[PDB]
């Protein structure tokens, strides 16, 4: 939860609301995300909006501009790393992105492979309430369970 001005208010009431399916566990200096969904790609792309929610308020986010992930891992515990390790690029360099929404259109889980898109803009100081920086994805404790109730575990570093 974070304090808003009545722009960000104004913005937050603009466009629909991201359903939630995470929940945070926050250490000194880490916090374990646990994010779940109905699919395995539901669980993996409400743990990229969990990463996103720890950095600010991401309903204040205008989903003006379009951005494609795509990635492979050998495992689907390494491809939930470097799928949020992408996104938190995107978020740290180049276009500075910050997605309002991110969705994963599809797992390949024969070869570990995905597919998947954000909807959003340039994160702004001004624009956009400050929360933590996500300083890494640590792959200490990765966790994925791909059975009847589809969850991931993960631990970044702030």
């Amino acid at each position: 939860d974070y304090n808003l001005t009545e722009e960000q208010k104004a913005i937050k009431a603009k466009y629909p609301p991201v359903n939630r399916k995470y929940e945070y566990l926050d250490h000194t200096a880490d916090v374990q995300l646990h994010a779940w969904g109905d699919t395995l790609e539901e669980a993996f792309e409400q743990c990229a909006m969990a990463m996103f929610g720890y950095m600010t308020d991401t309903g204040t986010v205008e989903p003006l501009q379009t951005v494609e992930v795509e990635t492979q891992g050998d495992d689907l515990q390494s491809l939930l790393f470097h799928f949020l390790d992408e996104w938190l690029y995107k978020f740290s360099a180049d276009e500075f992105f910050i997605p309002r929404e991110v969705k994963v259109l599809s797992i390949d889980q024969r070869n570990f492979k995905l597919r998947s898109i954000g909807w959003g803009e340039e994160f702004s100081l001004s624009k956009h309430p400050q929360g933590t920086e996500v300083k890494a994805i640590t792959y200490s404790a990765m966790q994925v369970y791909n059975e009847e109730n589809p969850e991931v575990f993960v631990i970044i570093d702030i």
